[PDB]
């Protein structure tokens, strides 16, 4: 049986829970859930109503256009996802006035053996539900969507690479280095020598500078954030030498 | 019949393209897709292999970890969504390398009738193909997925939001204000009399200055990339004097 000890339990609060599948059943997340590392379990709103129509959305005070989800189907699925999970999941909403995510922020969630995420559906939820039920409100960009089930499976796909047992140069801060594979000739284009060359210390050193020299042309400012090291710096200096010659 | 004529006609590369029911069988896309405003169509480089095995893989010059997605069945799925698109139609790549997507970047890419994107899989793809196939690299943010489908939905979800008949704070670069519906109570809890009031000027303002004063206490860069209107700059003043006093 596979080792599963860092395993990690999300619960999921959504009308849709069958958009779920496309990562529970799919490629290399649908093999941790196959395997137990990963669990995702999803409660509906839906299943909490008791009028006969299902009725899960309702008109926001002050008016204006839209609808917010409805507070007591929503808040009830949430509970029954709390007591579910049991001590020490924290419950998290998405939307894009949270915390922005980025690969440092993935790392934080990851420590988390258990969260529940709260998907938002038509104009949101319920000031006073965040006020009352939600730990942490966060952002998976600057961009609005119609649902929070994308965002909450781009968090799950994010935080399960960190699961020991999920996976067979984000790393240090970097944008990766180009990737080459057969044939060695593409319309016109050849693989770069070094890499054909055996030499893995050589290798190791032009895939270095590719990233020092692909953020500073793309992503500058995230050079900012960093304290490279004295061959990080070096070669920095000679990408953007040759850039310049 | 429903008018389409801002439709949208989006192609996919897809290894998994069975995800993408996600958004085109429920909520909001899956109505735009019903109703034809959103046509999602999707190849499988599984599709154009030939040997026994399928193969879709294949392992990296210079060696290391990891393998990339296979140049031939992936050109090949690529050039059949070129075609079948015909004229007109821009190629995106999906990766943490590429243009960071906020809401501006999704109303430029909404501009186009035609897309196609290729979701990379394994570490990615070969760099030759991103020369010689793709026109623009965009990321939905910084951070590291394990495939390129979930990025692809929601760029799709965030422009479907563009096309006329999708829809029943962002849209001046600020946050959104609190929301609320029924109870007028929750938990202790009471909704701004303001939203009661039926004033619709009175609650405009506050929802405009909860939005500045809520960009301002969470993402204060954002408002350096606005010309307040002069009742914007009061309402902010406002909100400010009172968080100090
Ligand atoms: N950028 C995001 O992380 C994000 C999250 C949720 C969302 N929409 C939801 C929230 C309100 C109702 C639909 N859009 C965008
Ligand atoms: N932040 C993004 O937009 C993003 C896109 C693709 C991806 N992973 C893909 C690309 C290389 C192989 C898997 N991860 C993240």
């Amino acid at each position: 049986l596979v080792p599963r000890g860092s395993h990690m339990w999300i619960g999921v609060i959504s009308l849709f829970p069958e958009m779920f599948k496309a990562i529970t059943e799919f490629g290399v997340t649908g093999r941790a859930v196959k395997h137990n590392l990963l669990k995702v379990e999803c409660w509906n709103p839906r299943d909490f109503t008791f009028d006969k129509h299902k009725t899960v959305d309702d008109r926001p005070y002050g008016g204006g256009p839209g609808m917010l989800m409805m507070v007591q189907p929503l808040r009830d699925a949430i509970h029954t996802a709390k007591a579910a999970a049991g001590e020490g999941a924290k419950v998290i909403y998405l939307s894009p006035q949270g915390r922005k995510l980025d690969q440092g922020g993935v790392t934080e969630l990851a420590q988390n053996q258990k969260l529940i995420l709260v998907c938002g559906r038509y104009e949101g939820i319920d000031e006073r539900l965040i006020q009352t039920e939600i730990d942490e409100e966060w952002s998976i960009g600057d961009y609005v969507l119609t649902g929070g089930e994308l965002p909450a499976m781009t968090l799950i796909d994010a935080v399960a690479r960190f699961i020991p047992g999920v996976l067979g140069s984000f790393a240090d801060g970097l944008l990766d280095c180009p990737h080459y594979t057969r044939p060695e000739v593409l319309e016109g284009l050849t693989v770069p020598p070094v890499l054909m060359s055996g030499h893995h210390e050589e290798i190791r050193k032009w895939r270095l500078k590719q990233s020092l020299q692909r953020t500073w042309l793309r992503r500058p400012e995230l050079l900012e954030g960093l304290a490279l090291t004295d061959e990080q710096r070096k070669l920095l200096k000679e990408a953007q030498a040759e850039h310049n010659s």
